[PDB]
């Protein structure tokens, strides 16, 4: 993938298996289950794979992944996880190594995105890098309530604290990269877009996991508060699509990217993502 | 059932299936399906049963089933809807006719709780009835956001207007009956507790849907603030059990009241619903 | 005239007349009487001009006006309208058409400012044309409140929404151009302002109505929260004079165009409005 | 009158007379003036009759007028004074002094029913009374703004406030009086209610100024949060009407007392006020 | 102390010393040494005696003091503690024991009022005791902040939680009973009144921690909202004074009870409270 | 001195002494004295050292000390006032003198900041200058509740008012130069960073103090709002560390500014103030 001057790329940093019905709340299973495919158990597969920003300057990931011994072997079953982490396999690919890394931007910080950030005994795969983190996300990751501690992990803390940074509304680390604040999945969630030349790019989180999801009313049961997600989705997809952005993946196990054409009903450029087996 | 001088009893205003993930939320199927049963179609069977209480003076009813006709062959299908409101005939088994009603309580207003309240001219069921509904659930209904215009309908209002009465935070229309703003499940969600003499018993509506939702993180996707539902359940539960509260159910196929060991861990008492 | 490299001048898409004391709130009329005037219905004229802007690639509207055939007999009457909108002939006499314009701005939905979006059987005057309005303001357009629906009108929905773009507290459409949301007047209001070389233009849409309407404290009765009004008002009108800005209306049967002197106690330039 | 065993009547604490227009906000004039006088200073007669509460212990007055020699020169002018307060003398036709009264409740602060609080020297008529003020009414009042500044004036401060008493949202100064926050005309704004045996009276101080204001849509310009008057309207008058209450005024200049029928479209019982 | 029928007691649940400048904020030293003693090292005495509540059918507690063996020996010399709690010994010469104990009403959770809530292990001192805690106030002690942590303690978290019960603005647990969230000191903090027959009392926890702290505008700095602080006490006090109520202490050294004159200004009646040493 | 095409200095505005535990609050005296000075009456040494910023066009300057007699002999020795302004004097040894100003951009109006705004019958010392204030900031200054009245003095009024614009959320005088609102020590507490070609600088206000207040949980007990100052704190600072900003400070008695090393620890870089 290429937006002007900057690189995009995506990192196979392993993979979750979660309950269809949670992924789409209010969404029947009948008309669901027609556009996301669903197992025996109801979960459908759902790949971490963090994305690589590389401008002229500098190297970036969106996020983590699900980091290599981290979940327990309960959490590895219970999360249907088939294969854990490969970023730093996946990252030499490119000539890199978890050094080359100047920022990590974080979306949100569920385990989901967040486990891959250290190795254990929370060290800190990524030693070089900036963190950023919306400032109330991280309140809460350190401080979670009785429902985001199912997500929230102190297991996950670590070194990389060290160099982390904080921002409330918006925060622009290297030109062309924007962070901003839309809650809705979570109080302190955010989402990146990336410009150069003309060519623009965004990754919505979990406001915009897969592109069954692309309905503003279709939002996961996982949203702390839908009615903001709603909003956010009401208002951004239709200015993305007008502006001809490339709507980039986390959690898409077919796609990567999409690209609507000028009207918000026919996706038809869609960037597969070849995952290795 | 007995509540010190308040009888309570429930009446069919008949059914709906909902999808069981939609009603259980962030809960994986393979732990909600072992509590609740599904069809094939994922779907869960929910009675929208009104609850009819009695005084020694006033007989005024929570919720207004289905309804009779208010829903149209689609809505009857996509809803799973087996049998409308036989709201009208089992009131006669208790020598009340729809006109008796002194008081319909709201606890929200989507469809499967208040199209039971008009006719299909919008003429309302319980003339005679000041229809109590919280100011900010009233507001929401008339005036549905592109989410919540798929459970208040145009369709749903009515003559009943006329003797309508709103609220903010609590109520008691009428002694020993308290209405209660909780907010969660839809902004404006209240719940009613009954009280009388030491008996006491407590709706939670929506925000405690079936005996499968007890546990605060149980809650239903269709929930516009969960944190709040959350909120109020975290705090609601433990004090109405601790105070030996029977929790009356709308959409429990299974259960009408139930009231649990000193600690929570399990059903001490129940009262089943139907024939 | 024109800002910089940007044409702007003013569309006839008709006018009302509105009560004085709605007009301006708390403001007694053996005062307000003297800065405009009260025919004996007590109304005052209000012309309803929409906005033309226009740059090197592209043609912007600011509002509507009331349109044509939209009212209906009664309103045409109860609003004073004298004429109905002439907003596709003013654009001819530019070679500009319906079809050119490639954006409509809306400082909030109040049908004096939308009633011309789209022509009977709610078509859309202006296909072509993306739509902005914030978020909240169209929020409240289609789900007005009983205080709103007077003038959130149902049959001012349109076509026009399919190219509809939301945005919340600040948006750029074109560059130059800048919309920022207000409040006050409505909860959605939204002021908009012109930039090209060291010129600069601001419309502040019914936050400040007409020339009149200068002191802060003098908000009109209409706007839902005169607190917020006034607080926008008290910090933008004393930054835009000290930046020599060019104060653009809508609803001022007299000027177009307004700046004042430095000191903002006199009205050193201006654009009478050619009735 | 009384109420129960509570009697009630109202003291003349002199009048004023305000724009029309102001105390009618978005109401047309051919509308309101149908309802109530205009002058032509378009100013229509708004008596400050305080009103006095008598049970078996106590003696309580809701606000105190516009008192004596308080308002300038130029206030007595522009707010249209015709009599000054008279409050002493009937007092004096109750065998009560100013030294009786036990309680002052105020509404809000605002001149019209505080400049009669203190005399000049700002001593304070009605020592021995505990004044009673809700908090961000008299924050307000002791801090006010460029707009609340015309109405919150420093010399309405006075020895009052050393037994002075604050409360947030509910408050009984005496069995059946009750205080509770509405806000919407002022932040602060309070109504009171008065009951004995079945029988309740109410006071809705600024947020019900008159008989002409019962449409909840008919609030002042002078609110401050109009939709917070709107919505407080909407839900009161209706439950109070249904209860059967008397509805007591400060600023009606015909009716003192009123009583709504069930229905509440017509007046059934009333009082009116001897100017 | 006898409020009507009710019963009021203090208990000797240990000590601390605080910072006197922390617990006077704006104040100027010269102006509170003279209200309140403080020692070489700016450290004023604090005991953490909770008050016993008797009525005629249950028996009740308003906090917890610093317990047994809970704090370490390092927080023991940097809080100035001079002995721990005695709370035990106590209790029986009112012929009671840490089983009788029927309600456990909470003002808020920092340690100098929640670390005798356990003993080691987390069990629970007051076994047969329902807890009572404002909603948010527990939600944060359970998920405190870079802030809060300091006194919110997970080693103060235990089996009481079992009969754990909140309440969000008010809450009257036996008649005459009666809690109510006033924030300011915390965001949960609450106060509570006693009333039986014509007699009046109340204890404005940390609102109102000392008799020096009458004046509104003396809040401590602990107060994470201290603008609340000050509007609570500006009109509770004047109101509980003008209806003659007896105002109980937790942390007052010289002071258990105190009875303001109508009037505001002389303290005619101060119950002296009589530590054995 | 050099921040880019930027020239920065101080002047000398006066002094002050504030207890030393108002200033640190929660942090214990043996913690705190050890990081700043205290005497035996356990005050601290503040000087009010404005900052005197110089562009290619303008030269406006931060805060104006406590002034000359606009203190009281009783203020000048509570607050330990040991030198009023010599911000005349200051100002003349870079050729400027009280009329060159461009703006006066305040932090906040506390009495430490403002008091050399006007001279000793409210008139500006400052005419010609456009005086910057946060817009809540403003409004509390001239309203001051029971605790604000403390710092907030009707005799720090002015002529320059009629030179003041208003901001909320952040505003751009001149280039390079930003004012961001934040709270914390005062509702309407605002910082200013100044920034050119590469070079960073910042001055926090009271929300940094002094160099010892760098911990973000040292925050002073005068901070209305300590939770939102430390929030402010714990993104602020790690971010303009991590930015290699100039940190400048109002009140340091050692320090005007520091540049910390890379992580913090320690400080890289610094100007002491004053011979």
């Amino acid at each position: 993938m290429k937006i002007g001057d900057i690189s995009i790329h995506y990192l196979n940093g392993g993979n979750t298996k979660m309950d269809g019905g949670a992924m789409f709340g209010v969404v029947p299973k009948p008309l669901w289950s027609k556009q996301y495919n669903a197992n025996e158990r109801n979960q459908i597969n759902l790949p971490t794979h963090p994305i690589l920003i590389q401008t002229a300057q500098y190297n970036l990931i969106i996020d983590a992944g699900i980091g290599n011994g981290k979940l327990s072997e309960k959490q590895l079953r219970n999360f249907g996880v088939d294969e854990e982490s490969h970023i730093i396999a996946d990252l030499a690919n490119y000539n890199l190594t978890p050094k080359d890394i100047d920022y990590v931007l974080m979306t949100h910080m569920h385990f989901d995105h967040a486990a891959g950030l250290t190795d254990q005994a929370g060290h800190a795969i990524f030693e070089n890098a900036i963190h950023v983190v919306q400032q109330d996300e991280w309140h809460e990751f350190i401080a979670p309530n009785i429902r985001s501690k199912s997500t929230y992990w102190d297991k996950n803390k670590g070194d990389y604290s060290n160099k982390l940074i904080l921002f409330e509304k918006h925060f622009e680390p290297v030109p062309g990269i924007k962070m901003q604040h839309s809650g809705g999945h979570s109080f302190g969630h955010t989402i990146i877009t990336i410009e150069s030349q003309g060519d623009k790019a965004v990754h919505m989180g979990d406001i915009f996991p897969t592109t069954a999801h692309k309905n503003p009313l279709w939002v996961t049961a996982y949203d702390d508060y839908p009615m903001q997600s709603i909003r956010e989705k009401e208002r951004m997809i239709p200015y993305f699509i007008q502006q001809q952005y490339w709507f980039l993946f986390y959690h898409d196990e077919n796609y990567f990217a999409v690209k609507y054409s000028d009207d918000g009903e026919n996706i038809d450029a869609y960037i597969l993502r070849e995952t290795l087996v």
